[PDB]
């Protein structure tokens, strides 16, 4: 819908400017022109707006990174982009990232929000899993591979989570590209260890 | 002195139940018997209390792990309980940890809170750095060591941050001990890599 996008657009700018608490459903109307009843009719509530806002922020973050089959090149890589995008995709668009980590720790969470948080986290995990499976030798038995891949994935996701906070808490001295370089180097080193 | 402790104790329990939002200065009095005016006089405000409580939780988290110099004797070398002490304390807090990440991302928060967050983060970084220096060969030129230790530390702290969220978002399938073992193994692998790159 054209109207759904209007609301989210307004909600982004308003919360960026005023923060969550001080952003009214009324304010959102003032910005997007849509009446509160129309807003409620779409997202059901303020939290329902926040969720949908946060989700499509994810959908764009992930689309800006190609999957492994979205490639291209003779397995250049198939790092290239995947790290390069991930690197550039932390440049003051954590945005959605900060919101994610905030919402992940929220207590007594609205169902719509908890569902969005879960889908985003699962997606991120799935995406790392897609890349990492290609770091293993092909002659590894699939069941054994599943265990190794799952453990490397959990490791990478953890490190990537840490990268946001490093950039947030130590923005001056943090090198995002360098850190993800150490990650892939760490993963390549851990593969022989895991198969032992 | 004893008054500060009973205020924080009451504030913990009240904030374990109830939400931060729904915990009033009034409620805190009801629990600890100290008047609101006495509470303010100590911590200055509600978020002023929140800070002090979160810091105290960190100081206890950090004391529960030894520094390299105070650790044992030299066998482990000194790490594998500094490991399990780190593993001991997840266990999935707060205590402090969830509050820390929440407060670290809070906007326009409060001078006293931002200071606590900064001290806790810096301490944790300092603690990892203290351990990691002994992973390097003795003959590395100090200035070059400083660069390598710093990069390994940033890496370790990042991984440790992610370990919390793994345990939070995937509590069923997350092995905390196994993860910190992979961190140690990763750090040992990265040391030669870092030294040949200066
Ligand atoms: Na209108
Ligand atoms: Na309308
Ligand atoms: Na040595």
């Amino acid at each position: 819908e054209r109207s759904r996008e209007s609301i989210l657009d307004a909600t982004e700018r308003l919360m960026a400017t005023k923060g969550y608490a001080a952003t009214s459903i009324s304010d959102i109307r003032d910005a997007c022109g849509l009446a509160p009843s129309s807003i409620y009719w779409h997202f059901g509530s303020k939290e329902g707006v926040l969720a949908a806002m946060m989700e499509r922020g994810a959908q764009r973050f992930f689309a800006a990174i190609p999957t492994w089959d979205e490639a291209h090149g003779p397995v250049e890589q198939r790092s290239e982009r995947q790290l390069t995008e991930l690197v550039s995709l932390q440049s003051q668009h954590p945005d959605f990232l900060r919101l994610f980590y905030l919402l992940s720790m929220e207590r007594s969470q609205d169902p719509a929000v908890a569902a969005v948080v879960r889908r985003v986290r699962n997606t991120a995990i799935a995406r790392f899993r897609d890349s990492i499976t290609h770091l293993l030798p092909s002659d590894i038995p699939p069941g054994k591979a599943d265990l190794v891949v799952a453990e490397l994935t959990a490791f990478a996701v953890a490190l990537s989570d840490g990268v946001y906070f490093a950039g947030h808490l130590e923005p001056d001295t943090t090198d995002v590209e360098r850190m993800y370089r150490r990650l892939r180097q760490a993963l390549e080193a851990l593969i022989p260890v895991l198969l032992e």
